[PDB]
């Protein structure tokens, strides 16, 4: 706590490999798969599904994510250090919107399609769970954030920031967060420079856009963080 540049590059490399090992899916086997879209007749089979029915397969696919997301963090330097409510406080605040700037690798811009249960769907797939506005919010996100040309080691960096957020209310050691976040955002401005990447700080999504767009419940996070005790 309180690092110098070289435990800084130690830190950047450490994270981008936490990334890798917990990144779900594969980035060269998305970008493959790009190529495999659901015909008219797979769309309208979606779209005839209860709500019920396709909250239960969206659920599904959202836990799992979460729980990669908490993956991530247990294998980020520091956050198993920190007390069980602050890894609560921190994962239950920011799993959802690192699993939404996660999901930006499985989005393509040239037809507005998201990965999907195996197939690329644009958002007319989610028609019968009634939220439009919700959906339409999700591609416009993943929309911009795909258009920044977003490099697996800028997101590993990014969503190790997006979690490690001294402001999260509730936490109890709020100094231990903070020295974690300082030396990540360090990290994260350090390797932008390494790749010529400066560019992409002013480009990112704003202040509050993350959060507008989102908290998971204290039981369900301590679940996926304490599956067996
Ligand atoms: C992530 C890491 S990855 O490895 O890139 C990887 C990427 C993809 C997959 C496949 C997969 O799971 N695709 C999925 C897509 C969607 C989805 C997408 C867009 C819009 N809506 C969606 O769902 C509806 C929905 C409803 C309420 C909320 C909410 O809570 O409102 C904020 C959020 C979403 C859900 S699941 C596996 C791994």
């Amino acid at each position: 706590q309180g690092a110098s540049l070289t435990e800084i590059e130690h830190l950047v490399q450490s994270v981008c490999k936490s990334y890798r090992e917990t990144c779900q899916l594969r980035l060269e086997d998305l970008l493959r798969q790009r190529s495999n879209i659901f015909s008219r007749e797979e769309v309208t089979g979606y779209q005839r599904k209860s709500m019920w029915e396709m909250w239960e397969r969206c659920a599904h696919h959202l836990t799992e994510a979460i729980q990669y997301v908490v993956e991530f963090a247990k294998r980020l330097s520091g956050f198993m250090e920190l007390c069980q409510n602050d890894q609560i406080v921190l994962l239950k605040a920011g799993a959802m919107e690192v699993v939404l700037v996660r999901m930006c690798r499985a989005y393509n811009a040239d037809n507005r399609t998201v990965f999907f249960e195996g197939k690329y769907g644009g958002m007319e797939l989610f028609r019968a769970l009634g939220c439009s506005e919700l959906i339409s919010s999700i591609f416009d996100f993943s929309h911009s954030l795909s258009a920044l040309h977003f490099s697996e080691d800028e997101i590993a960096l990014y969503t190790a920031l997006v979690l490690i957020n001294a402001h999260r209310p509730g936490l109890q050691e709020k100094r231990k967060v903070e020295q974690l976040q300082y030396n990540l955002e360090l990290a994260f401005h350090h390797h932008l420079c390494k790749t010529h990447r400066q560019s992409i700080l002013a480009k990112l999504p704003p202040k509050g856009k993350l959060r507008s767009l989102c908290h998971v419940e204290r039981l369900q996070i301590f679940q996926h963080l304490h599956p067996i005790v």
